[PDB]
């Protein structure tokens, strides 16, 4: 196909055309993107003296756990304690361990930092060393650290101890212990609530970010991240809600809650954490507010949303707010961030069709109160487009789609029969997630992918294809779900896969950053592709260099013959970059594999004509310089 590119732009791509949608989901926040190393580290929301409730949690040798409803609990946010005794005549190590989130890397060239609160809740005449540590699960000690304790100690204290193992562990098979000597223990009891272990975290932020994913999130080159969610927004209830002020301030504070995803949330990761990643990292965000309905389908009635409504203003003002009116701009202050975030775009709610009876009210009380609240605010409606009819009228929709690898490149015209009235739209939820056009949602084995493909990543970047070209309108896109522990999944395929180890980087990863990186902020229209075809290209230009991103995407069997016509322009560069991702349709990024496929770099003879064979099943960056 002869592609003619025109020098005259047609629009302006919005910066915020590709970036990130994340909730906690297969433990992508606690678990994954937080840095914390054990898993339930305080108990929250678990039974006492239920099974449940030592999740995660093992003794060593004879020792006694309970969970309890501790009669004097760490704080109000956090009601239970692990209740830790000593059998009289004990002798040896004797201890708990934490086994992590299905592991816990330990690595001799990081120094961890260890915590706990612990009292006696019987002054004893008790004196020995507390000693924590990291130990593999096959028994070999490889870190510890130790400190003096005494019975006679019945308040909360919190011990903090660094670790530096002697080796790095040969795999992710290890645990965290606490141990006292068992005969100076013998008859002991210790009471002790809020673990944690970190690694060194992203930026060295203290409550941070676990480095190789937040560093693979950043390597994608967002420009936005859409939270907290998604489903783990909306609770099953209205009182297992995501709450953004139970989410702030000491980790004594934070409740947590059950999520929508099967598990616990700490909460850990928090409105400020989220907002300290943003201002790391330079994306803005995209926030979430609760709108009146959970996930067991009860909607608020009209006449209960008033205060629903004040907690997503707080919600904001916490963000954005002069601390001098308003008490969460003043406790954003408070806790070290005096100056105001940027909050551009607030999305009411999730998934708003699936109580598409009571989103008309439900938006028209969020909206009024909210748009009047912020009026520089972009609020982006969460029912399909138009219909129910809403009002105030959306000045956004977030439109969501998963389909078939072939759906995608058959509907990358999905934006160009829309009307142009000042509507725009953020596609914040999408993936090819099955080659079963009959079982999106099922099993593997009918058709469902474990993680994305090239013939996943190929189809999409067609898409993405027409979300460029219709960027007037179209001013967001993420691929959703983002992260996921191989270790605890509850949806495939995911953006950005890992264990307590490693990361895994799929196809449609690469498919992201090479749409991101390679984005002017000019849109330079081109011969159509087919409509329905597999062949999708999207052509922009910096401006500032005439850098010029020509973005092709063959997400069919066929090599495809491109020749590009840029004799419009006065000089095109003699040579270009050409970036590709591409080889077989079903390969993928496994724990296994996980560099089978990654995206090759060279250079081209490039000028006002030159020809490239776009190969099966390829995503393709062509940049020249255009003036
Ligand atoms: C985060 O902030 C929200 C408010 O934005 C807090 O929720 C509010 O909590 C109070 C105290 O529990 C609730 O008041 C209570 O309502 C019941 C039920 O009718 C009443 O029987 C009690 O005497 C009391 O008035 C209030 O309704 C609730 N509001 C909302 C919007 O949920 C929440 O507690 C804060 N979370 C944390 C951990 O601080
Ligand atoms: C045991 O942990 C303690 C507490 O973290 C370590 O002592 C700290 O060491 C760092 C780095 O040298 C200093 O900044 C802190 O001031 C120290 N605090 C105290 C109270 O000493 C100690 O190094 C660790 N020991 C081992 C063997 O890992
Ligand atoms: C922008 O254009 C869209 C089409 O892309 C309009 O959508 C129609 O809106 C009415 C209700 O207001 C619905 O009953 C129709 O079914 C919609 N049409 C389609 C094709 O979805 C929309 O109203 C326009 N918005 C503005 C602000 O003018
Ligand atoms: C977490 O998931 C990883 C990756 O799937 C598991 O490691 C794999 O285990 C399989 C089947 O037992 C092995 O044959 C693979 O070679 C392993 N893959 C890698 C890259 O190591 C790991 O066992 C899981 N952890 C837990 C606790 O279930
Ligand atoms: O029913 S689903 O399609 O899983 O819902 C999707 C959409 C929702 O915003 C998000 O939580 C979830 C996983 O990406
Ligand atoms: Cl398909």
């Amino acid at each position: 196909v002869t592609v003619t590119v025109n020098k005259n732009p047609s629009h302006t791509v919005p910066s915020t055309l590709y970036g990130l949608m994340f909730e906690d989901i297969n433990h992508s926040g606690d678990g994954g993107l937080y840095a914390e190393l054990l898993q339930n580290r305080a108990f929250q929301q678990v039974t006492p003296n239920t099974a449940a409730a030592l999740a995660a949690w093992h003794p060593i040798s004879n020792a006694k756990l309970a969970v309890i409803q501790d009669p004097s609990p760490v704080s109000n946010a956090l009601p239970n304690s692990l209740q830790f005794s000593v059998p009289s005549g004990s002798s040896g190590r004797v201890g708990f361990t934490n086994e992590g989130f299905w592991g816990i890397k330990v690595d001799s060239t990081w120094t961890y930092k260890a915590s706990l609160f612990f009292r006696f809740p019987t002054s004893s005449s008790f004196s020995g060393a507390l000693t924590v540590g990291l130990q593999t699960n096959a028994g070999r000690v490889l870190a510890q650290n130790s400190t003096q304790i005494r019975g006679t100690t019945t308040k909360w204290t919190q011990i903090n101890l660094e670790l530096h193992p002697t080796a790095s562990a040969p795999d992710v098979s290890n645990s965290f212990f606490v141990t006292i000597d068992g005969a100076a223990g013998a008859g002991q009891t210790i009471n002790f609530a809020m673990f944690s272990l970190f690694p060194p975290t992203f930026k060295n932020r203290p409550n941070g970010l676990r480095a190789d994913i937040a560093e693979t999130l950043a390597e994608m080159g967002p420009s936005f991240f859409r939270f907290p969610g998604g489903n783990n927004l909306e609770g099953q209830t209205t009182a297992t809600r995501w709450q953004w002020n139970a989410t702030v301030g000491s980790l004594l504070d934070r409740p947590g809650r059950v999520g929508d995803w099967g598990y616990v949330n700490t909460d850990g990761l928090g409105l400020l954490e989220y907002l300290q990643f943003f201002e790391d990292t330079g994306m803005e965000p995209i926030m979430a507010v609760w709108a009146g309905y959970s996930l067991g389908g009860t909607s608020l009635a009209e006449n209960q949303l008033a205060p629903y409504i004040q907690q997503a203003i707080d919600q904001i003002n916490f963000v954005i707010g002069d601390p001098a009116k308003s008490a969460p701009a003043a406790l954003r202050a408070s806790l070290g961030h005096p100056e105001p975030f940027t909050l551009r775009f607030v999305e009411v709610g999730n998934e708003d069709f699936f109580a598409a009876g009571s989103y008309p009210y439900r938006w028209h009380d969020f909206v009024t109160a909210l748009q009047a609240q912020f009026p520089q605010i972009r609020f982006i409606a969460t029912t399909n487009a138009w219909n129910p009819v809403l009002s105030p009228v959306p000045q956004s929709y977030d439109v969501h789609v998963y389909q078939t690898p072939t759906w995608f490149y058959q509907n990358a015209f999905y934006y160009d029969g829309f009307q142009r009235n000042g509507t725009t739209y953020f596609e914040g939820e999408y993936a090819a997630i099955s080659t079963n056009a009959n079982d999106l949602f099922g099993t593997v084995a009918d058709g469902r992918l474990a993680f994305p493909t090239v013939q996943s990543a190929t189809g999409e970047a067609a898409f993405m294809t027409g979300l460029e070209r219709n960027s007037d309108i179209v001013f967001a896109a993420s691929y959703a779900p983002l992260l996921q522990h191989v270790n605890s999944t509850q949806w495939t395929p995911d953006l950005v896969s890992y264990d307590a180890g490693s990361v895994i980087k799929s196809t449609s990863f690469f498919a992201q950053k090479l749409f991101a990186l390679n984005k002017g902020d000019q849109y330079l229209p081109s011969t159509l592709p087919t409509n329905g075809g597999t062949l999708h290209w999207s052509i922009t230009r910096a401006s500032s260099s005439g850098k010029t991103f020509i973005k092709i995407a063959n997400a069919g069997s066929s090599a495809q013959s491109l020749t590009f016509q840029l004799t419009q322009f006065n000089s095109v560069s003699s040579t270009g970059t050409l970036q590709v991702l591409t080889g077989p349709e079903t390969a993928s990024n496994t724990p296994e594999a996980p560099q089978a496929i990654v995206p090759k770099t060279s250079t081209i003879g490039t000028g006002k004509t030159f020809t490239y064979n776009a190969p099966a099943f390829s995503v393709s960056v062509i940049t020249v310089t255009t003036n």
